[PDB]
């Protein structure tokens, strides 16, 4: 790939420290030698005897991604078999990160979230991509108090695996319609990121999802039986009909019925007036004061 | 571990190997004779390393020795040595039913219909074992001596059990996930009755030596069965064969997997149970074979 920047990514950026982990890779922060701002850098190994075919995904799923509530990808280095993806510094962190000191957000602050994460959503499946990651952890907060969304690894993976399947799918002259459908198409559309904001809001009301103290795997058998519940929010005089219906609508069962980011964005929770990332920025300041 | 039961010594101390089968189809698929009994084996030959990942052989080695049926290839154990891991199973004369069709030409109705009511009831055990197959398909059904029908190859199978195992190991944090993505986790996407299709195909391919759109591109028969408009394939010559026959066709080649019947129900179609379906059907095939 042309676009790959072949020189040590040291050669621009001082590396100040280790962030944390994500789905792959150590992510670094760094300031620019030249003008002083700062990035994270995502850097993943490539070991000799590595596949490569999901971090190319995840380059090629940022490299033609360009919105605001997308965290910004200003390229990728490759050098000494290490790739560092460039991309925006988010000063607060994540979300999760952010209310295990603050507490639970309220109302107006969720759905300034929920309405930025949706911009993001509809600008991603308008690309058909998918996240397939959406929770607290993966929405970041920078300084100003916007609402960024991040970590693609997973979306990457999903893509890599698409397509190492259906090069090795060999003959299908006996495979069964609903096979290839799968193969093809992989068993869901974009519709599940709406489902998982819904229950981010959910995270952001109560500090946990559903079913947290759940074994992983336990969790799994119980989403796929005849009698699954959508989730609701625990407390309901704390919270209004319009954030309700909001959760009732984004957590619909069937993916037939439920709601495009777009149509979500004309839900009155998110298209109320006066959302703006002050919201945050007082919950910036109630982390500031311990 | 691979397998508990496996035999820690070369399978060469007992066994002469003889020739290679499938041409690279099957793999390394060798025909082997008892130095001592005479009595011949299949040995099928997997490499493995230190750094090699057994989780499919694993599920593939418990597949075959946990699921023993009359409908399904025998199986006698595995051997590891230097590397090397072989599958004993019992030895096939007439090898695969492509194998058979390549050289005896297109079945008969009755021949094809016996070979149905079998699979059927192999996968049929399969399935109530929890089991799919996922690779039914003339190549992968032998015909022993004794004039048996004989599932084998269960290394899709093996590859979706391994797969499954993976996913569920690194499942991480499903607690945001949405429903359809679960069961797709879970339990793939589809379920055993994909089987049921590939036997309406099968049977096809047993009459007339070739699936339905063998002579198109892979990539762009995949793309058709995706298609609201997709028509399931049908028998080229309708005169040749008996009414039953279509309509076993026509229900097999179901589309839609909520409509498509389980292996019993399709054992109670006038196709597969009618009474003149026996042994002599197939060791007749064999016979011709012989000539
Ligand atoms: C079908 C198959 C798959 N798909 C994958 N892995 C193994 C087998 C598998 C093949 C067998 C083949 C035979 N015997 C014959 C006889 C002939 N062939 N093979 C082909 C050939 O080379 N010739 C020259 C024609 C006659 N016996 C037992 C087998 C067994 N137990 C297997 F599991
Ligand atoms: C103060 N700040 C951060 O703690 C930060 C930023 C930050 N920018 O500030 N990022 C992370 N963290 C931490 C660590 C972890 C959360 C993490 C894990 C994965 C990714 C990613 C990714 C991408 O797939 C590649 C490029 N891109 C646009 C992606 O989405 C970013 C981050
Ligand atoms: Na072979």
């Amino acid at each position: 790939d042309p676009d790959i920047f072949n020189r040590d990514p040291r050669d621009h950026y001082d590396l100040l420290q280790r962030l944390g982990g994500g789905t792959y890779g150590e992510v670094f922060k760094a300031r620019d030698k030249v003008s002083g701002d700062l990035v994270a850098l995502k850097m993943v190994k490539m070991e000799p005897d590595d596949d490569v075919s999901t971090l190319q995904k995840e380059i090629l799923i940022l490299k033609t991604c360009r919105h605001a509530n997308i965290v910004a990808y200003h390229g990728s280095y490759l050098w000494l078999q290490k790739l560092w993806i460039c991309m925006e510094f988010c000063g607060a962190g994540s979300l999760q990160d952010i209310y295990q000191v603050t507490g639970s957000l309220s109302e107006l602050q969720i759905s300034y979230v929920c309405r930025e994460v949706l911009q993001g959503l509809a600008y991603l499946h308008s690309q058909k991509k998918i996240h397939r990651d959406i929770k607290g952890a993966n929405i970041l907060i920078n300084d100003a108090g916007e609402v960024r969304l991040a970590d693609f690894g997973i979306s990457a993976q999903i893509g890599a695996e698409l397509a190492r399947r259906l090069e090795f799918i060999g003959t299908p002259y006996w495979m069964a319609p609903e096979v290839a459908a799968v193969a093809l198409k992989g068993g869901y559309n974009e519709l599940c990121d709406i489902w998982s904001l819904g229950i981010t809001a959910i995270e952001l009301a109560e500090l946990q999802p559903p079913l947290f103290d759940v074994h992983p795997l336990r969790v799994l058998f119980l989403m796929t039986k005849s009698g699954y519940q959508p989730p609701r929010l625990k407390e309901k005089g704390k919270w209004s009909a319009a954030f309700h219906n909001f959760i009732k609508v984004t957590l619909t069962k069937s993916p037939k019925k439920r709601p495009s980011a777009t149509k979500m964005l004309s839900h009155q929770l998110v298209s109320q007036p006066g959302l703006n990332r002050g919201l945050i920025l007082d919950l910036l300041d109630k982390l500031k004061n311990g």
